[PDB]
C-alpha cells in the first residue's frame, strides 16, 4: 500500500469515542446483585494451584483483554480504482476512568487493624498492568506464558493449545514463534498468556506497562488534555483495513482482599478512547 | 458564541480572578466549636466500616466529596465571552503535616513513644477550571453501598432507582454535573472524558494504607487552558467553575485504629480574556 | 517604583551575592558547649507528644523553624532597582547521613547490634527568594495546639485571638511575613500563593515515618528568577530576602524511641542586575 | 574502513532485520520434557548457597548468563560497510507475571493461603547493538567464589589463573569479549565503557529482595545508535552483534523458600544503511 | 590567564583522556592475600558501633573516602590551557550485585533459607572533574565524634582543634582541599558551593537501611562540562583533576547483622581542547 496525500473537503475529518468496560473474569451478565453481578468489574476470588502439578485457574478467576471493532464511513464505491481512501488514526485521547472509587475504605475487604476488626478495609492494591492500542486491523498477540504446565480450561479462553491444537511446550515459557494469535474477540484472551506481538502490529500502535508486588500502591493519572501521536516515524497512522479501527486495552489496578483466607479479586476499570481519524489517499 | 473569532483588545480586556476551594472531607464548617465538632474541620469524622458483605452504610461526614465554587465574572454583553487561558494553582498547607506532636497513634505502640505517627497512605489530587459545570461519570466500588439519600448525592438521586451491577463499571447512564459543593462523592463522582469539551481537568490517584504522601509546591508553574485550537474553557453567562479534591491521606487514633482523612485547601488564580464570538 | 523599564548597562551594573543559611531546627547556635546543649545543634531536641486529645503543648525547641537573611546590596540612585535574576542554591552535607556508626537505636533490636539507624522519615524543602519579606499563610494540624506564647510567632502571635476552626482550612485572617529567622514554625507557616508577587519560591514535601530521604547538589544548576514578562524581584529599599527550611527526617534514639530532627545548611548565589523604573 | 564518508545510495542501500534472543537464566532449552527439567526453562534452578565464608560454589544452572546472537548481513564487497543507525527493542512477556495462581510461597504464611507471591526482586536490564562482540569487563562480588571450570566463561577461563582481590574492583587484566550465548554470567562480566567503540549498550539495574517488577513496553519507541558524529555501529565482515539480559526478579517455592531466577525475551529491530569507507 | 581567548585550532588542539577510580570504602588494595584482608577490598570492614552517647571511635576502615587522581596533561607552553569540554562516566559492575549464593545473612532467618542478601540501604554517587582539587566543605552527624588522628584527614587535622558545634551544620572554617585518595571520609568532607569555580560536580543522596539499590549505565551519555559562558575547567599547570565516591550500601553477615560498605569503580573519558588565555 503507497500511502499518498491527505484527503481535504467536507467530512474528511472524523472523531469517534468509545469506552471498553474491563473484562477481570466476572461477565456482565447475570445483572442480579446477589447472583454474581456484584462482582462485575471484578474476579471472582482467585484459586491457587494444589501441587507443582495441579494448577487448574478457573476462568472467570483470569482477566482477559478487552477488544471493540469500530466500523467507519465507506470510503470507496470502487475497490478496482487505481487510487484509493482510506482512514487514517492520527491521534487518541485515551483515560481510564473511576480510580477515585479506590478511595472507598469502608467495605468489608480485609481491615487494617486484625487484632480488633476495625481501622479501614484495605484498599486495593497489588500488582498492575496497563495496555492500550489503536490499529487497523486486530492487534497482533504473541503467547508466553509462566508455566506451560497449567491446565487452562479447554472451553470458555482462547489459550495457545485453542490455537496449535496441541498442549504447550517448554518453549512457551519463552518466546515461541508458533503460539500466535490475533485479538478477535473481548473477554476472551488472558493477560496472563497473550501479550502484544513486536515482530508483527506494523499497522496497530501500543503501549504497555506493569508494576509487580503484592501490596504496591496503585498510581494512576488522567485527564482530558493528553493526546497520544499515532503516526508512525514516516507521519503515516494507522490505515483502517475494510473501514475497521480496532481498540484494544486491559487496566487492572491489583487485588482487594476478603475477610475469609485472604481470597484475592483483581480490579479492573474501564478506558475511554476519542480517537481523531482523516481520509488517506493510497494506492 | 459557538464560533470563536479574534481576541478582543483595549481596556479592561483581560483580567485576573483568584479563589481558594476549602477541602469538603466529611466534617462541614459549622459547628465552629473545637468541642462540638468543629476540631474535625479539614478532616472526616471517623471512617465507618460495613457490618456485613451486604450491609455497607457509610455516614456522610465519613465521604469526602468534591469542592467546587462559581464565579461571577464581569458583564460584558458578534458578541463577547470570557476565555480562561491559564491558572496557577496550589495545594497548601503540606508543611502543617510536619506535626508528629499529636495525641495520634505512635510509632512505638508497645511503650506508648516515639512520634505521633503522620498522616499517611491513599492521596488524590484533581483540579478543573471551565466554562460549565463540571461533567461526572459515576462508577463505584460496591453498587450495592447504601449510601444515604439525604445530604450526599449519588446515582440513586440521579437515576431515582438503586444502583445496578453496570454501575461498578462505566454506565453511561450514571452521569451528573458537578453544581454543588461538599455534596458529590469523590469515590462515587468522577470527570467524564465523554464530555467537559468546555472545561479542563487533571487528576492523580496513589494508593496504598501508609504510603508516603508526596507534594509539590511553586508560585512558578502556570498551566495553560488553551486546546489544540488554541482556545480555553469559554465562560457561558460569565461564570467561571472551578472544581477540586486534595486528599493527603489518613491520620489514624489510638483508639481501634480509627482513620480521618486529611485534605488540605486550594489556591487558582485564573488569567482570562475576553474573545469575540459568533 | 511599579513600572519596569530598561536594563542598566555600564561599570557595576550587575553584582553576585552569596549566603549560607544554616537548619533552625529547634536547638539554636547557643550555648556552644558540647555538653550543655550544643551536641543538638543542626537537630531538634526531643519530640515531646500530646498527652490527651485536648493537650498538646510541643517546645518550641522540638518545632523546625524557617530560616531567613535580609542582604543589603549595594546603594542606588526614573529610579533604579535591584533585579534578582537567577540563584544557584545547594542543600549541603547529605553525605554526613552516611554516619551509620553511633549510638542511635539499632537496627537488630534483638542483640543491639547492626548499624546506628540512618535519618529517615518526613522531608521538607523549600527556598524562596524575593525583593521583600516571603509571604505566610499559616494553616495547623490542630487549631487546639497549644503553641507556645514566647520565643516563638504562631497564628494567635498575628491575631491576638486563640485560633479557629478554619485554621485547620484556609483562613485568610491568618497570615504574617517572615521577617525573623528561627522564629517561624513550618508546621504553621506556609508560602501564601494569594501574595508574594515579587518572591519567587519552591517547595516540596514527603512524608511517612521511616522513608528514604533523598538529595541531589550540583554546582551546575542555575534556577532562573524572572516572571512571565522576564522581570525578576525587585529589591525594595536594596534588600535581597532569603528563605527556607531543608528537613532530611529524624533520628530516633535507644531511649524510649526517641526523634529529633535533622535539618541541612543551604548555600544560595544570587545575580542580580540594575533595572531602570519609573 | 577507518576512514567514514558518504552515505550509499540506489537500490537496497537501507535494510531492516528482526530477531529475539531468549533469556538465558539457567536451565537449558532442553531437555524439552516438561518433567525432566523443561519446565524451568525461561528460569534458574534453585539457587544453591554457600556453606561458609570460605564455601561458594554456585552451580552453572544458577547463573544467568549473558544472551547473545551474531546476525549475518547481506555481502556488499573505496568500500561498504553496513551502518546500525537504529533499534526498536522490546522486553516481551511481562503480563505472564499477572500469573498469582500457582504453587510459589502463599501471600499468607499462617494459614498457607492467599494468592501464589509474584516474581519481586532485583531486576536487571541491558541491551547492546555493535558491529563486533560486546567488550566485556569482569567484576566480581567475592574473588574467593569457586566457579565451575567447565560450562561457563569465567575470568579464570581468560586468565588461566585463580580470581585476585582486585576483581573485586576493577582489574584490567580482566576482560573478555561476549562471544557466546549462555556462557557468559551476569554477576561476573559487565560492559566494558574503556573499549566498545563499535557498540551502544544500555544498562539498568534494580536491587532488593521484594521490590516490585517494573516493565515499559511500546512499539512506538526508537533507540537511535548513531554516535556524535552521527555515525552508527560498523558491521565488521558484515556481522551484526545482539547481545542482552533481561532478569525480572525471583519466584520463590514452599520449600525452605528456594529463590529461581525469571527472565524474559528480548526483541530487536534494527535498521541499517550502507555506508562508503576508506 | 585568568582571561578566556579564542579556542585554539591545528595538530592535536584536541585531546580524549581516561581513567578508572577504584572504590575506596575503608579495605586499602594491600594485603592482596583472599585470607589476610584482601577478600574485603572493595568492601569496607566490618562497621564498628558507638558505646555511649559520649563515645563513638568509628575505625578508619569502616569509613568510606573519597576516590581522586590527578592526570597530568601534555605540555603546553597569550598563553595556551587545557579546557575539560566533556565527559563520559559510567559506574561499573552492578551486575555483580546479582550475586544472592554468598553467605550473608540470608532472606528466611527462621530456618536459614532463601538467598543470600544482596546489597541494600544507603547510596551516594558524586563525580566532579576540575583543573583543581576539588574544594571541600566539612560537615558532621556529630561534633563529638573520635575521629583517628592518624590515617584519616579530618576537621581536626585542619584546624589543629576539636570539633565544635557549627560543625554539624555549616562553619566555614572547616574547609579542606581533595588533594589525596583514600583519605578524606565522605561523612565529613563534602564538595564546596561556595569556591568550586573551576570544577564541576554532580552529587546524588537515597539513605534508608534496606533501600533497593539503583543504577544506570551506558556508553552514549555525555556530560557537558562548559559553564553558562561557554568556558569549561581550566587546567592548572596541566592537571586534570577527577573525584568520585560510590556507594551501593551494605552487605550484612550472619554473625550479628556486622555491616559492610560496598562500592564500585567508576570510569571517566575526558574529552579536552586547547584554549587561549591571557
Ligand atoms: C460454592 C462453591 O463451592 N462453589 C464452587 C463450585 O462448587 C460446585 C457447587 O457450587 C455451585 C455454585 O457455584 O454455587 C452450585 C450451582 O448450582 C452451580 N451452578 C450451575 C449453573 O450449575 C455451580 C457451577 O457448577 C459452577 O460454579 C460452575 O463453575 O456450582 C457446590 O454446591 C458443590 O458442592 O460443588 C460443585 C462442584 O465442585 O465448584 C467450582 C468448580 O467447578 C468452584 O470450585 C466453586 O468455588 C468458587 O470458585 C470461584 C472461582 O471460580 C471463586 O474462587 C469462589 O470464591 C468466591 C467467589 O464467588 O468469587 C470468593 C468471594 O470472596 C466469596 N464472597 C463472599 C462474600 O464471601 C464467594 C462466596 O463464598 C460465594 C461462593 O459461591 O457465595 C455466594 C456469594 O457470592 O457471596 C453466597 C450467596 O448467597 C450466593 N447468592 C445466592 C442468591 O444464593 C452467591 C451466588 O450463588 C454466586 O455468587 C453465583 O456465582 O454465592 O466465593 C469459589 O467459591
Ligand atoms: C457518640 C455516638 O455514639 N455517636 C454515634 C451516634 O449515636 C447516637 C447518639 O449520639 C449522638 C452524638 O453524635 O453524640 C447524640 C446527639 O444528641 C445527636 N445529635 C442530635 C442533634 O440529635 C447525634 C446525632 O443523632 C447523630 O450523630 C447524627 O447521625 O447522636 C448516642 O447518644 C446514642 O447512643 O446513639 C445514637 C444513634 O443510635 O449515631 C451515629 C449514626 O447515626 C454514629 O454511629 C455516631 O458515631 C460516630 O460516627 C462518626 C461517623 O459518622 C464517627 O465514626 C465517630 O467517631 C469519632 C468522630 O467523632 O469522628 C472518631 C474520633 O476519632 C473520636 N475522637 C476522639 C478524640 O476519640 C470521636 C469521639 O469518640 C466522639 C464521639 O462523638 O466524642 C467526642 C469527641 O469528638 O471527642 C467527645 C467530646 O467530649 C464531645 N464534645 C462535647 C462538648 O461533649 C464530642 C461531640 O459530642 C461531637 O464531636 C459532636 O459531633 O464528641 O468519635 C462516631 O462516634
Ligand atoms: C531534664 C529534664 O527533665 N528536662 C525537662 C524539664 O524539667 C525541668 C527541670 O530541668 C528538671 O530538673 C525538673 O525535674 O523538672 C523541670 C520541669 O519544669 O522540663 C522541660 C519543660 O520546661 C522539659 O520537659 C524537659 O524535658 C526535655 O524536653 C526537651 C524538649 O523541650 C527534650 O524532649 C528532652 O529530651 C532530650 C533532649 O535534650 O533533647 C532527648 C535526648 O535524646 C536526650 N539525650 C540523651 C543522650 O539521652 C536528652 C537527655 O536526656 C538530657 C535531658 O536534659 O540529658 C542531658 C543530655 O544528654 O543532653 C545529660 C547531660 O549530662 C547534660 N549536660 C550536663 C553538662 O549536665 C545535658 C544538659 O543538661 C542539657 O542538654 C542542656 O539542655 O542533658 O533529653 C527532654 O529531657
Ligand atoms: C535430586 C538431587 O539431589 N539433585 C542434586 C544432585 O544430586 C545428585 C543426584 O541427582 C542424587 O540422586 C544423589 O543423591 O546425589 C548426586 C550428587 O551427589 O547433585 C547436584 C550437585 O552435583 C545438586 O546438588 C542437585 O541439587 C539440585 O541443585 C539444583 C542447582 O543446580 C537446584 O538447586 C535443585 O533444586 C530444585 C531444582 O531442580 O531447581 C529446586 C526446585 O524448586 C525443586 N522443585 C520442586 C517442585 O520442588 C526441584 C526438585 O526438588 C527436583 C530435584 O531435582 O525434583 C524433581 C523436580 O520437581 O524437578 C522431581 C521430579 O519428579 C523429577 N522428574 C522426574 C521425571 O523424575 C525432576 C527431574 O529429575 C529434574 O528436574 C531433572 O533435572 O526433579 O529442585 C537441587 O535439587
Ligand atoms: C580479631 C579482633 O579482635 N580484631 C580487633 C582488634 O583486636 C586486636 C587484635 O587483633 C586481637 O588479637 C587482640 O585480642 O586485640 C587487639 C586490640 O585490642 O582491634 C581492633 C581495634 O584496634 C578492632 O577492634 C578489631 O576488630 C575488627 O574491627 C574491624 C573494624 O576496624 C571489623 O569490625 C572487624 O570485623 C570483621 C572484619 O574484619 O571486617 C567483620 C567481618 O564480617 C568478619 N568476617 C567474617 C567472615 O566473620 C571479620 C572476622 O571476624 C575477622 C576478624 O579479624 O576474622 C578473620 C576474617 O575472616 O577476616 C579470620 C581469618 O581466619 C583471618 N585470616 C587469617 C589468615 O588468619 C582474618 C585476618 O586476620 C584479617 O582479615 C586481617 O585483617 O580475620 O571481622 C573486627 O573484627
Amino acid at each position: 500500500m503507497e500511502v499518498l496525500d491527505l484527503v481535504t473537503g467536507p467530512d474528511s475529518v472524523t472523531e469517534i469515542e468509545a469506552f471498553l468496560n474491563p473484562r477481570m473474569g466476572q461477565p456482565p451478565t447475570p445483572e442480579s446483585l446477589t447472583e454474581g453481578g456484584q462482582y462485575y468489574g471484578w474476579s471472582r476470588g482467585i484459586n491457587l494451584a494444589t501441587s507443582d502439578t495441579e494448577d487448574s485457574p478457573e476462568n472467570n478467576t483470569l482477566p482477559t483483554w478487552s477488544m471493540a471493532k469500530l466500523q467507519l464511513p465507506m470510503l470507496n464505491e470502487d475497490l478496482t480504482c487505481d487510487t484509493l481512501q482510506m482512514w487514517e488514526a492520527v491521534s487518541v485521547k485515551t483515560e481510564v476512568v473511576g480510580s477515585g472509587s479506590l478511595l472507598d475504605v469502608h467495605g468489608f475487604n480485609k481491615p487494617t487493624d486484625t487484632v480488633n476488626t476495625k481501622g479501614i478495609s484495605t484498599p486495593v492494591e497489588g500488582s498492575q498492568y496497563h495496555v492500550f492500542a489503536v490499529g487497523g486491523e486486530p492487534l497482533d498477540l504473541q503467547g508466553l506464558v509462566t508455566d506451560a504446565r497449567t491446565k487452562y480450561k479447554e472451553e470458555g479462553v482462547v489459550t495457545i493449545k485453542t490455537i496449535t491444537k496441541k498442549d504447550m511446550v517448554n518453549k512457551d515459557q519463552v518466546l515461541n514463534p508458533i503460539s500466535k494469535a490475533k485479538l478477535d474477540k473481548d473477554g476472551m484472551y488472558p493477560v496472563e498468556i497473550w501479550h502484544p506481538d513486536p515482530a508483527k502490529n506494523e499497522n496497530t500502535r501500543y503501549f504497555g506497562n506493569y508494576t509487580g508486588g503484592t501490596t504496591t500502591p496503585p498510581v494512576l493519572q488522567f485527564t482530558n488534555t493528553l493526546t497520544t501521536v499515532l503516526l508512525d516515524e514516516n507521519g503515516v497512522g494507522p490505515l483502517c483495513k475494510g473501514e475497521g479501527l480496532y481498540l484494544s486495552c486491559v487496566d487492572i489496578m491489583g487485588w482487594r482482599v476478603t475477610r475469609n483466607y485472604d481470597v484475592h479479586h483483581w480490579r479492573g476499570l474501564p478506558r475511554y478512547f476519542k480517537i481523531t481519524l482523516r481520509k488517506r489517499w493510497v494506492k
